[PDB]
């Protein structure tokens, strides 16, 4: 470890190489150290739940390249291992570069000093720094409370690692139960569905809701997203609280608060996130005590010379204030914007991040602003083009990754021309303040234009038009 870096970048995700690519963009001479606790170099995480799975190519457990859905491969990783420097070299190398300390976690954050103390002891001094240290996933109290045997048989599913000891259970036991009923749960139920069906195994998904995705998706939506899991051959259990869980029999046993007993021999746990803020009090920095995260202000700072960006960010949106997303579109904008402020920039963070869900290649969702099935919603469906899915758009955009193939723009103007897809419009008054589009691609800008504008809108179904129509 140096003793000094200009850029110090406290972990090594999404939001963190995003900000590093945008420090050496603005300042090409730049010294970025990223301080990574994973083993693993920087990578996406999408893949993990989705394409990787899907793949029929061996080794992909050791090579992590996956196949996108139009049949191109891609890595996990960022950017190729040779395009970092090593973190001995940082402080004097020519010409400057990213390295990547990996295995280490900082402990300690000393704002008034600019240094930080990472677990082995080590002191780094900073001139600029990001915090990008994601969050940790939530648990089910009933886990907690279970023995040694139940803790060691359930995944808290978030990085590579989780991916090959998951899939490595998957090709073991006869039975992996999923709790949890959001986009996550839901697309590992269909992953692990489709390697059972192959297997002649066993997945059972359950939550607490009347169908997935319920807490977002209204009813009709939510439905039909059950129905697609069970078609996949997965078992899936709405209205299920967890009571308890114990082993009887040499398997685990949920038990429901309803009666119900669930027997298998592996759960995989997809209940949400919380922000990694163990950093704030050593730092004395400020948390959202109401969203979660680091507090920051219009150009993501928590100090003079402290960023925060990704997950772990509380930043006001531009039309919903004070929030917190999980979403790989606004770890990567809110880490490109961080880097260049960092370098001067002053700019404030006025994007409108988007969410994107794949339940395989014939199945996507995309969501943005306020999206909560307890606001009154409008749903306009139209039958699917054979350009209506996740395959298609990949296929004309070159990428699986939504956020890139949409854009990050809003579009210009709204003027109106005069199922298997359709537009869900969550409203405040007669306000559009949330949309979702299911099977409905390439129409991001427009639908961050609707919800930017804030203009009432009387007849929703002749602005379904504008996403119900071809592209095109
Ligand atoms: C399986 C999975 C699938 C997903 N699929 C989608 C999708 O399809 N669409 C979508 O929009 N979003 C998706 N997401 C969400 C998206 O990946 C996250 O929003 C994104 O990773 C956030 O990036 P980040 O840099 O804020 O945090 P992360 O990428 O989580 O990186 C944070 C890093 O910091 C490390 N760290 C934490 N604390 C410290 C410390 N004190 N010292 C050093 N290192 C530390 C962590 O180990 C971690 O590696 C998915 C997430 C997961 C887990």
């Amino acid at each position: 470890a140096p003793s000094h870096v200009p850029f110090l970048l406290i972990g090594g995700g999404t939001a963190a190489f995003a900000a590093a690519r945008s420090i050496r963009a603005r300042d090409p001479g730049a010294r970025v150290l990223i301080v990574s606790e994973d083993p693993e170099l920087p990578y996406m995480r999408p893949p993990l739940s989705k394409e990787l799975w899907f793949s029929d190519d061996p080794n992909v457990t050791k090579t992590l390249r996956f196949k996108q859905w139009n049949g191109k491969e891609r890595s996990i990783y960022f950017q190729p291992p040779s395009f970092y420097v090593s973190a001995q070299d940082l402080p004097h190398i020519e010409n400057g570069g990213v390295a990547v300390l990996t295995g280490k976690k900082v402990v300690q954050l000393d704002v008034r000093d600019n240094m930080v103390k990472l677990n082995d002891g080590s002191q780094i001094t900073y001139e600029k720094c990001l915090i990008a240290t994601g969050g940790t996933p939530r648990s089910l109290s009933a886990i907690d409370r279970a023995g040694a045997e139940v803790k060691s048989r359930t995944t808290l599913f978030r990085k590579i690692g989780d991916f090959r000891s998951l899939e490595k259970i998957s090709r073991e036991v006869k039975s992996i139960t999923i709790i949890g009923g959001g986009f996550l749960g839901s697309e590992l139920a269909c992953a692990l569905g489709r390697k059972a069906r192959a297997l002649g195994t066993e997945v059972i998904q359950l939550f607490p809701e009347k169908g997935n995705m319920g807490k977002i998706l209204p009813e009709y939506l939510s439905n039909w997203t059950m129905e697609k899991v069970r078609r996949e051959g997965v078992k899936v259990m709405p209205n299920a609280i967890v009571q308890s869980v114990g082993v009887s029999s040499g398997k685990l046993l949920i038990k429901l608060k309803d009666g119900r007993k669930v027997e298998t021999d592996h759960i995989v746990a997809a209940v949400g996130l919380e922000p990694n803020v163990k950093l704030a009090k050593t730092g004395g920095l400020e948390i959202d005590s109401d969203f979660g995260g680091f507090r920051v202000n219009a150009e993501l700072q928590a100090r003079s010379n402290i960023w925060v960006a990704g997950d772990a960010a509380c930043f006001y949106d531009i039309k919903l204030g004070r929030r917190r997303v999980e979403h790989h579109d606004h770890a990567v904008v809110s880490g490109r914007l961080a880097g260049e402020n960092m370098t001067g920039a002053a700019k404030p963070y006025w994007h409108q991040s988007m969410f994107w869900s794949d339940l395989g290649p014939d199945v996507g969702y995309e969501a943005i602003g306020l999206v909560d099935s307890s606001l009154p919603t409008v749903g306009v469906f139209a039958k699917a083009t054979a350009q209506d899915n996740p395959k298609s758009a990949t296929e004309q955009s070159g990428t699986g990754i939504r956020s890139e193939s949409e854009t990050e723009s809003e579009a210009s103007e709204i003027t109106i021309p005069p199922y298997g897809k359709g537009v869900i419009f969550y409203l405040r008054d007669k306000v559009v303040v949330g949309i979702v589009l299911w099977n409905i691609f390439n129409r991001m800008p427009i639908a961050r234009k609707i919800i930017k504008d804030g203009e009432q809108h009387e007849d929703l179904n002749e602005v379904a038009k504008l996403f119900n129509i071809h592209e095109d």
